[PDB]
């Protein structure tokens, strides 16, 4: 028998921290997610909820009367994560049997420790170890802290409904999970969705202010082509989580319209070297003059690390003024996914 019901001893109130991390510049390592370029964010705006009552009755039960726990491994699309979802009404058919949708979720990996929770308003939840004594309750978000490595709760609007959004981490075992009314009379609030295994992917983006791709390149009065090598940036993440930033994609915004090279120019390339590799890459042009220069498939890791940039002017055919040059100039963004519950809540 799962007891919810009885208070316990052992129960403390957790607290919800979260990291306050902070992306530097200055002018290889890998994410221990595998996530990349190809890996789907996940956007609680996006978040959708079946209508049907009955759902939680379409999961096959293990041979002990459980529902097994989804597993978020890189989600790589939609159908990723439609699996590693586990969603139910408390005022199906099912709930009276045993008071309760039971679950049983297993932690083996440190990397993959993570139960997000989001309840609706009349949703309770509880987590029992493998003896059946109860270490989490959601009510007031006490429990026993020798099996938390983490544990962050805030709000969040899904499905146009405010919900109770809870992101933890657990030591490695064997877990029951048990979702039980508030109050049986309630009108609304009987939903609840919950995801295990690795955290939430979110996007992010950052912009650095230090120009990158920034020379004046003057004809040297015989060449078709000049090229030079240009500014490094240095990105650094908060000691120690270098592996929860992941690298997705390298923007940079030409700025230097107001220099009008075309005049003198035919086309400017312009490369990079990301800090998740060695080598130099061309970066995509989006449209015409001055439109962003793009790395739309980056090589996978950290944000962490320098990005070299270079630049190559293509001297216009029939190039004959003295003075001639090309000044350059761009800033760089980087688009990249990090866990939620641990960099973002
Ligand atoms: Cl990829």
């Amino acid at each position: 028998h799962f007891n919810t019901e009885d208070n316990d001893t052992d129960l403390t109130l957790l607290q919800s921290k979260i990291a306050t991390e902070e992306v530097t510049c200055d002018f290889r390592v890998s994410n221990k997610y595998m996530w990349s370029a190809s890996t789907m964010e996940y956007n609680f705006s996006d978040q959708k909820w079946t209508s049907n009552t009955e759902i939680f009755s379409t999961y096959a039960k293990t041979s002990e009367g459980f529902v097994m726990s989804g597993f978020l491994l890189n989600p790589k699309g939609q159908s990723n994560y439609n699996s590693a979802l586990r969603e139910g009404y408390l005022n199906d058919s099912a709930y009276d049997e045993n008071q309760g949708h039971y679950y049983q979720c297993v932690v083996s990996d440190e990397d993959c420790n993570n139960i997000t929770f989001m309840l609706e308003s009349n949703v309770n939840v509880f987590i029992f170890d493998n003896d059946i004594n109860l270490i989490y309750r959601s009510s007031d978000e006490a429990g026993v802290t020798s099996y938390f490595d983490r544990y962050y709760s805030t709000t969040k609007t899904i499905a146009g409904t405010s919900n109770k959004v809870i992101s933890l981490g657990l030591i490695d075992g064997n877990y029951y999970i048990v979702f039980k009314v508030k109050d049986a009379t309630a009108t609304t609030g009987y939903h609840y969705g919950y995801y295990a295994g690795q955290p939430l992917p979110i996007a992010q983006t950052t912009t650095f202010s230090d120009l990158t791709h920034y020379t004046t390149i003057k004809w040297n009065r015989s060449s078709s082509s000049q090229s030079a090598s240009t500014q490094t940036l240095t990105i650094n993440c908060p000691s120690g989580s270098e592996d929860e930033y992941a690298l997705t994609g390298v923007k940079f915004s030409d700025k230097s319209k107001a220099f009008a090279n075309n005049t003198y120019a035919s086309s400017i390339d312009y490369y990079y070297t990301p800090a998740t590799a060695s080598y130099s890459k061309k970066l995509a042009q989006t449209g015409g003059w001055w439109s962003d220069l793009v790395d739309n498939n980056p090589p996978s890791g950290s944000i962490d690390g320098n990005y070299a940039t270079s630049v190559t002017v293509h001297w216009v055919s029939g190039i004959s003024y003295v003075n001639a040059s090309c000044t350059t100039m761009t800033q760089m963004t980087l688009d990249y996914l990090v866990p939620f519950g641990i960099i973002v809540g």
